[PDB]
């Protein structure tokens, strides 16, 4: 059976962290749903591109669980997320049955706005470092992508196809990530 | 005056190589538009992320010209550009007026199909060269981007954050390339 992954995609959410995953992950033969925070309709990411979500958060979770649930980055798209019980209510049943939980760049301040995954290793976005450290509930990290407990964590645009690969890597295992990688002609 | 870039969006497009460039160029202070070939509805990309364009392509040829028109790839999308008749005469106007080129993976051999910037090097997609060299019109190169005369050629996924800030320096001059580059976390 294939693994499914929910991207919860709000207004102002970083497009190429957003697109990147879902991407990669179809390539991996993963069921994606992005799931539109808002509701069923188009979605003005940070830099405009406007992406149609293929459901509404509200329906979409409704057909979980999901193996990760994957928080995009984008600063007001965080803010987003962070503000939304839905979120927090997926997240906390997510960390509760011990599945992957992702996120990207500000992306991981969402998790400290609903105390998720505390004690965890965690990288952001240099930008984001102070506010995700806020009261020193995580350990910091440089790495470009970070794995600790439940929690998975990446730091920008420019480290997306490894965080993505990251996700692949932990849902259908190494090789079918190193084989996804090669065509995409990365470094 | 800001300079101006024409995304050709169609059914079938790499959704990373359209969404990486639109928001690198945006972040360079780049007016860019997204225009879809098949008028202004929602474009269903390779992977299944649905874009809405900015524009139908019919709109947006009449506000050009254009500092840049970018093609990017997936192989159904550069069949889609190949076949059409606006495309190649975007192109067209575009060479005549020695304005850039774009074009990443398979987006290349829609040049090919419009008998554009015959003579210079370019790249592709590994798997696309055999497409681009029938004739022999281009010469091959293996460099991640490539630039000879009007025409800037990229590989791949992999390599569109580099493209795209190509098509930055191209327009705006390397030091707007190089902090455009920096927040992104790239390697
Ligand atoms: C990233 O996408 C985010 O969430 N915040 C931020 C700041 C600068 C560059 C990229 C990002
Ligand atoms: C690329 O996007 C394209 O146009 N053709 C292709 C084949 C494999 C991987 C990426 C690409
Ligand atoms: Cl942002
Ligand atoms: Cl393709």
């Amino acid at each position: 059976a294939s693994k499914r992954a929910l991207v919860i995609l709000a207004k102002g959410a970083e497009e190429m962290e957003t697109v990147i995953p879902v991407d990669v992950m179809r390539r991996a033969g993963i069921k994606v749903t992005v799931a539109g925070l808002a509701g069923k309709d188009p979605v003005q990411c940070s830099r405009d591109v406007v992406i149609c979500p293929d459901a509404s958060l509200e329906d979409a979770k409704k057909e979980g669980p999901y193996d990760v649930v994957v928080l995009p980055g984008g600063n007001l798209g965080a803010q987003n997320l962070s503000e939304s019980a839905a979120v927090k209510e997926i997240l906390k049943e997510q960390e509760n049955r011990k599945g992957l939980i992702a996120a990207i760049c500000a992306g991981p301040t969402a998790l400290l706005a609903h105390e998720i995954g505390f004690g965890s290793k965690v990288t952001t976005h240099p930008l984001a470092k102070d506010k995700m450290m806020n009261g020193g509930h995580y350990t910091y990290s440089e790495n470009r992508v970070e794995k600790d407990g439940l929690i998975l964590t990446s730091r920008g645009p420019g480290t997306s196809f490894e965080f993505a690969l990251a996700i692949v890597e932990a849902l259908n295992g190494k090789e079918v990530a190193a084989q996804v990688k090669a065509p995409l002609v990365l470094k």
